[PDB]
């Protein structure tokens, strides 16, 4: 029948979808959510054999174990066990686009399990098996007899095994196909894997059973009263003595209860549902659920007899909350939300796409600790535990259908085809039937990148009809089609329009006011965090806060989808597209997270945490105004600490308890701040601390911070003229300046400071030269490739302009003797085949104090692409352990991503000045620096810098971080100016104009001296 | 033009039409009809089917049509004749002046139906004036209302021709038969004859 | 697979629906709506045999004509030919309401036709067969090979016979089931045929 090549068949004998069941036979266990003996896990060791195609699977396998088989852990993805390679492709399908057909060479995973089943399970009731996740299609056999078939890799497939099992030993046989017609709807941008990757279990239910139940909560105007409505459905024989009791609990207190026999209200001319009943419970002053305060109640559904005998019980956590769009605003419990979200794929560097509780909790804790209050299930229903954790820890969730046909041409070819409506509908309807009772889920999504088809309109209406308590969104086809309640563009910029034909991405501010538009706008994807990115992140938040209808978005994305491989010595390294022989592939485009695969934070995470702060501050004189962006909670676990320092030197500090009502303000009057004597800039730094531990954070957690420049005292005092006078020694090839124990050497042929001495020690390994390039970041590269160059990408423009090949041509080099110093004057011309790109004019003034003042003035040809940087660089012979600087830190920060960084005195080990991005590039920069210290050296001024053991050349020529080798000495890059990193997206130029080095003429000055 | 979908005998009537498991089968009865007949000028209205209550599958397919063919209104009588799945209030056998307040699915006087709080759609009966045998009494009352009220734009009489079948007796003479005359049981006897004309098209 | 008891399977290898086609190879013919040499009718005398259930149909019927079969006119309803009784019920289904199942005693109509096909039709292009209406479900075979399946009694089911036909004589075998899961969606108040 080749059911895996027929979108008409998505399953055979599969049971109806429903909310999480456990079939408790004890009500107390149901109330407290304790384990159930009726729900058994089949996870553990299974037998597995790999085949090139289903036609190659031997028939004997159905009856007994294949001696060729291996014993492997389940759940798992077989690529992670080395049976075949995982494939990383973004848009292009991993198989030939010829729907509904798949390759004849279809990797087949043969799973089998021999397990015991107690007679008591077969004597009565129904025994079903549950496969929470099988990628991508499979046939099931039990004791040699065919049971069924199932598709959709991200939702559970359940089959009744009651007539197939026998007391004692039993054997299951599962033939999993990597490719199926379902694969045409699973083209998400992630590693393409397969296998039984989610839990497998057996559920026992009585013949007369609770087959489904829906919980809804409505409120009065001020949410002081609510009515909980629970519709319960049963299967089995109807008897007049049957009853259903729904009880609601707050802790160990029962706040409400309702009981009734089956038989719903009349719905039409034929009557009503005799196998259903709806209980309605009134709840006065319910504690409301929100990501701010995840208040939860427990609802227990009991099927029983009138005399009180329990048959079975089910239950769920209930969060009292109302979600609705009113007057163009997405409201929660009547308040306008501000979505601080992120897209999160289910990924593990070691286990692939298998999810575990520990990794989930770690992600949720890191998310809340970094001020995120929402997550988008990009782009498929998640492992069931995920919603339970979100309900309890408090996170707004966008549950998304497992539907993406990105690789089709046009994108909606299948979604606008009625022959694919059936397949698509099951991916939407079964998701809703499974997760509709979770309060964390506040918005339904029809899928991702599948254009806009009539099938979307139909499924949009289906959801609105069955679940009016949640808005429905979908980005495909222009982000504002008739299939979405929310304008949800991906990568729409703040101010810049991107007028693409048919599917334009308007500036978000402009999008809201288009003629006739009234919906709220929330980006389903924005701020693509590939590598050194998130430039311009603050521009989004300034806009979100100023415009009521701009209610936020979900960053793309949470974690790098890198995988682990080992070298010959067993040392692990991070691998990306193409490292497994997978081809074609999309290389590093699988890594766009705010954190590395092992959850180590990327510098960008801190910029997100700061911009997403819940308290806003303003300063006027001695008054600090604290404004709360919380909607429901008072600041009952917040303390404001303030500090005033002069160039990093603390003068005064204190703390004040925060007592701000949600949306409210608090004025804090700072005490008389004593004026400092010494010259310098005074800085005020405030931070909000949470004294007490929470379910998601430890005592002392910092949730917000901000700085302001206070008074500044310009230094006018003249340095006590040192008696010493430097001396110049001139030769044909050099200008040497001696001063006591120090010496400076300027090659007269190159025009650069080629060497320095402190005693008999050389300080340089490479001459101090101008630098106008940087090892390209992911954003500089875009989608450009050697086989497919993107002439528009920054890196390609720089390459074509000769920026990386530019040769320095000495125009002038003179030496003058002053009354108390030596003055070196140089001028260089950087040209590329007749074209002068840059001109550098410098002066070096060495006085008796041993200080070397360098003045640099650069001209950049207006017709050459704006350079990545304007600075100097050299390889220092020294290799010290610490790096001390007075500037923005402590973390890596760039011009368009430095709002989170604070000005102060920072000191870190040299290794922390390097950011280990899997794909190497310019990194570790620190801006707004007035003083830098390393070994015996000190540089002062107003510059940006990065310092490490890797040269820009090596970073540029190395594809993977683990392949980097520390060079001799230390490479120092000091920039007067550095281009922004961009990030609005990573496939087109995204560095905003105000962060491009287009001034034409630049000036910066540095003072180099030995401590 | 109406989709071949009627589940009248289910209890309740929408048991299948509100079940997502049946959405696939239903959608094909609707979509393939539209793909076949959309170029015919005579077809001015699409119908989702008949007597199958009102289920979520109806809302889905209603929207599908509006999306693929905005040139024709979409109607459906199930679930009360004025649900979210119909552009036209299309009751069957709603009377002119007399209300019939059935629970959940009332049949209001058509004059009254039009002005219920918030209602603005036109009203056209998908079925009215049941012509079983000696019938059509009160037919003129309907037309008087149709002509007086702009939004009462008519209706479709039920129905055109008697569904009687021919059988033969001893003398080989043919005679008109109805339910039960073929041993078919259970049956609904003469209820298959409600036309304005006899099976051979002779007028009643 | 008992495809007639699965609302998940409404057809097998059926071609997409579309507006009326005639495939004129002459524009003036298309303009004037005159008969097309590319659209042939297979209406007329066919071979028919009645069986109480699909399990009672002999396999030999796929390869050659059943001598016990009768020659009947098609299109037609077999109740009108007297093979079994037409049923008149209004609301109540004519079969036990147990979706998606139908009675095991499922009247099965076995239709067959020996017809000729011009070689020019097989030397190029695509030759399809169109059943404008089959009540209520059916399987199709051509020259003994299974072609497809289809449901919905009131719309045309089309199948590509290009790879099943030979120049000259060919034999179609059509097994029509009276009841199917499609029957749960066809409870209109009218005679059940
Ligand atoms: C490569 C672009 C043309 S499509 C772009 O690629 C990104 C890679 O992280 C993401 O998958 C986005 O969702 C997708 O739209
Ligand atoms: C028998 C009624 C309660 S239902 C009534 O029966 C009529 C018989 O001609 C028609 O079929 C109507 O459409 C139907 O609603
Ligand atoms: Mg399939
Ligand atoms: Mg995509
Ligand atoms: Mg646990
Ligand atoms: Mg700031
Ligand atoms: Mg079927
Ligand atoms: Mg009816
Ligand atoms: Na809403
Ligand atoms: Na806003
Ligand atoms: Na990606
Ligand atoms: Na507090
Ligand atoms: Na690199
Ligand atoms: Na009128
Ligand atoms: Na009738």
């Amino acid at each position: 029948r080749r059911d895996w090549e027929n979108p008409g068949v998505t399953q055979l004998n599969r049971l109806a979808a429903h909310p999480p069941f456990a079939s408790w036979r004890n009500s107390e266990e149901a109330r407290t959510d304790r384990p159930s003996q009726q729900l058994r896990s089949l996870n553990g060791e299974w037998r597995f054999a790999w085949f090139p195609a289903p036609e190659a699977v031997p028939e004997s396998w159905l009856e007994c174990d294949l001696p060729e088989a291996d014993t492997v852990v389940v759940p798992s993805n077989w690529q992670m066990h080395g049976y075949d390679a995982p494939i990383y492709t973004n848009v292009t399908y991993p198989i030939t686009v010829n729907p509904p057909f798949v390759p004849t060479e279809n990797p087949t995973g043969c799973y089998s399990l021999t397990f015991n089943v107690d007679e008591s399970w077969l004597q009565e009731g129904q025994t079903r098996i549950i496969f929470d996740g099988v990628n991508s299609a499979f046939h099931l056999w039990c004791n040699g007899r065919w049971v069924g078939y199932g598709q959709d890799s991200r939702l559970p497939s359940e089959f009744d095994l009651s007539a197939f099992l026998r007391a004692g030993e039993n054997r299951l046989a599962v033939m999993v196909l990597r490719w199926s017609d379902g694969s045409y709807l699973e083209d998400q941008d992630m590693w393409r894997m397969s296998g039984i990757f989610r839990d497998v279990s057996l559920l026992h239910k009585p013949t007369t059973q609770i087959s489904d139940f829906h919980v809804a909560t409505r409120f009065n105007d001020d949410f002081s009263r609510a009515v909980l409505e629970a519709e319960v459905q049963m299967c089995g024989e109807l008897r007049d003595y049957l009853r259903v009791t729904v009880s609601l609990w707050q802790g160990e207190t029962q706040v409400a209860s309702g009981t009734a026999p089956f038989g719903g209200e009349i719905i039409d001319e034929r009557g009503g549902y005799a196998d259903r009943v709806t209980l309605r419970l009134n709840v006065e002053n319910p504690k409301l659920w929100s990501a701010e305060i995840p208040n939860l109640y427990r609802a227990v559904v009991e099927l029983h007899t009138a005399d009180g005998t329990l048959i079975e019980a089910e239950a769920c956590d209930v969060g009292f909350r109302e979600v609705r769009i009113e007057n163009g605003l997405l409201l929660l419990n009547g308040k306008p939300l501000l979505i601080r979200g992120v897209n999160r794929h289910e990924h593990h560097p070691l286990h692939g796409q298998v999810m575990d509780e520990q990794t989930m909790v770690q992600d949720i804790l890191l998310m809340k600790q970094n001020n995120f209050n929402a997550v988008r299930c990009s782009h498929y229903p998640n492992h069931p535990l995920w919603y339970t954790l979100c309900d309890r820890y408090g996170l707004y969730v966008v549950d998304e259908a497992n539907i993406e046909t990105h690789g089709m041409v046009p994108m909606n070819r299948l979604t606008d085809d009625p022959r694919w409506l059936p397949a698509m509908s099951e991916r939407v309807t079964r998701m809703v039937q499974r997760d509709r009772n979770h309060p964390s889920v506040i918005i339904w999504s029809l899928g991702n990148e599948s254009g806009h088809g009539a099938n979307h309109d139909a499924l949009y209406r289906w959801i609105k009809s069955v679940d009016p308590s949640r808005p429905v969104q979908y980005e495909g086809g222009g982000a504002d089609t008739t299939a979405t309640d929310i304008i949800c563009p991906m990568y729409a910029r703040v101010d810049e329009d991107q007028p693409f034909p048919a599917v334009p991405k308007w500036s978000i501010k402009k999008w809201l006011s288009l003629p006739g538009e009234t919906r709220p706008l929330i980006l389903c994807e924005y701020a693509h965090a590939a590598g050194n990115s998130l430039g311009g992140f603050a521009k989004y938040w300034q806009a979100f806060r100023q415009y009521p209808r701009l209610q936020g978005g979900f960053v793309w994305d949470w974690v790098d989808q890198s995988l682990i491989k080992y070298d010959e010595n067993g040392n692990p390294w991070s691998a990306y597209g193409g490292d497994f022989g997978d081809t074609p592939n999309d290389r590093q485009f699988c890594m766009n997270g705010l954190v590395f695969a092992d959850r180590t934070p990327h510098p960008a995470l801190t910029e997100a945490k700061h911009q997403q702060q819940f308290f806003q501050f303003r300063l006027s004189g001695q008054t600090i105004e604290v404004t709360s962006e919380y909607l429901f909670r008072h600041s009952d676990n917040e303390l404001l600490h303030w500090m005033v320092a002069l160039d990093g030197k603390p003068l005064a500090s204190g703390e004040v308890p925060l007592d701000v009502a949600p949306q409210g303000k608090q004025l804090i009057e700072l005490p008389e701040l004593p004026q400092p004597e010494s010259a310098g800039q005074l800085w005020l730094t405030v931070r909000v601390v949470q004294p007490n531990a929470t379910a998601w954070s430890e005592a002392g957690h910092i949730s917000a911070w901000q700085q302001w420049r206070l008074a500044e005292n310009l230094s006018v005092t003249l340095p006590a003229a040192s008696h010493a006078i430097p001396h110049l020694t001139t030769s044909e090839m050099d200008f040497c300046i001696e001063l006591g124990n120090k010496r400076w050497q300027f090659n007269r042929q190159s025009g650069f400071l080629s060497q320095m001495w402190i005693g008999d020690k050389k300080q340089l390994l490479t001459p101090l030269r101008d630098q106008f390039t940087r090892a390209p970041l992911d954003n500089d590269i875009g989608v450009s490739e050697a086989t497919r160059i993107d002439p528009n990408a920054w890196v390609e423009r720089w390459k074509a302009a000769g920026h990386y090949q530019a040769e320095a041509a000495l125009l002038q080099c003179t030496a003058d003797t002053l009354a108390d110093a030596v003055l070196i004057t140089t001028a260089h011309a950087w040209q590329h085949q007749g074209k002068t790109l840059f001109i550098s004019r410098k002066t070096y003034r060495i006085d008796g104090s041993g200080q070397m003042a360098i003045t640099v003035d650069v001209e950049v040809a207006s017709d050459t692409p704006h350079p990545a940087r304007i600075g100097l660089n050299c390889q220092l012979a020294q290799v010290a352990e610490r790096v001390n600087w007075l500037g923005l830190g402590p973390q890596e920060n760039y011009p368009d991503r430095l709002t989170a960084a604070c000005f102060d005195r920072w000191d870190l080990p040299l290794s922390d000045m390097y950011t280990p991005y899997v794909f190497p590039s310019e990194n570790g920069l620190r801006c707004g620096t007035r003083e830098l210290n390393y070994g015996p050296h000190q540089w002062r001024g107003d510059f940006q810098f990065n310092i490490s053991r890797y040269s820009q050349q090596q970073l540029m020529e190395t594809s993977h971080r683990h392949l980097l080798h520390a060079e001799e000495g230390t490479w120092l890059n000091i920039d007067g100016f550095h281009m922004g990193i961009g990030g609005d997206d990573s496939w087109s130029p995204s560095v905003s104009a105000e962060f491009q080095l287009s001034a034409g003429r630049y000036h910066y000055q540095l003072v180099w001296c030995q401590k």
